């Protein structure tokens, strides 16, 4: 997967969990791209099967891009948790994780869920790292 | 300027530095790329006047490039030490750093430099997020 085809599968992982199906028009919006584009992708996640067609809904998930997509959700999350614990501007957290997402490893991802976990745990670090801002 | 901009520049600061010049044969081995291409970056870095040709030198760095490159490469060495602490694999680290290193705002990295401060003061703090690995 390319970043374009992580931020595709992510957003498709997005709206059927929020709302409930992936039309081109919904993708096309959310990812602030020309229609047409979504189409040549979703003809591109077909075949290397991440998702299917359903004929009166819309885009849905393969086994493969359900897991995928998953995946991709929680490391965002996480990321833009991250962000927020070490005291990023609220308004530079999204597009700082919109880029920096695909160029980490998963051991990277598990070293700052780590970290995450270790501020999470006692109030009291988090207090002393702000101290230092 | 672009990710390829930025490691370019970087790069030519890292050389002026260790070596005493830059030659575009450095560069090109150096950041694994064709000498053609490193040909038609340098044109685009003059003009954008990061750079200037020195006659029987090589590449030499404007005052912009040189303020620019000093930047460059404060931030690859703190996003190393950051990744470094928090426990990544060390044969992983600079493949996240040349990644992520063009996607977060200086303000990303003044909270990165005051979270490697917070490690680099107290041992303790090290060892407490170790134990959660
Ligand atoms: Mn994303
Ligand atoms: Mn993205
Ligand atoms: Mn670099
Ligand atoms: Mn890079």
């Amino acid at each position: 997967t390319t970043p374009s085809m992580e931020d595709y599968i992510e957003q498709i992982y997005m709206l059927i969990e929020e709302k409930g199906y992936a039309r081109v028009s919904d993708i096309a919006e959310a990812l602030a791209v020309h229609p047409s584009s979504v189409t040549k992708m979703v003809q591109k996640l077909d075949k290397d099967e991440y998702l299917i067609y359903e004929k009166y809904r819309g885009l849905v998930l393969t086994s493969k891009g359900k897991k995928i997509g998953k995946r991709l959700v929680y490391r965002a999350e996480l990321l833009e948790q991250f962000l927020r614990i070490i005291g990023v501007d609220e308004e530079k957290i999204y597009n700082d994780v919109e880029g920096i997402e695909h160029h980490l490893s998963w051991n990277s991802i598990d070293r700052i869920g780590d970290l995450v976990q270790y501020f999470e745990e006692d109030d009291a670090r988090k207090k002393d790292l702000k101290s230092i801002q």
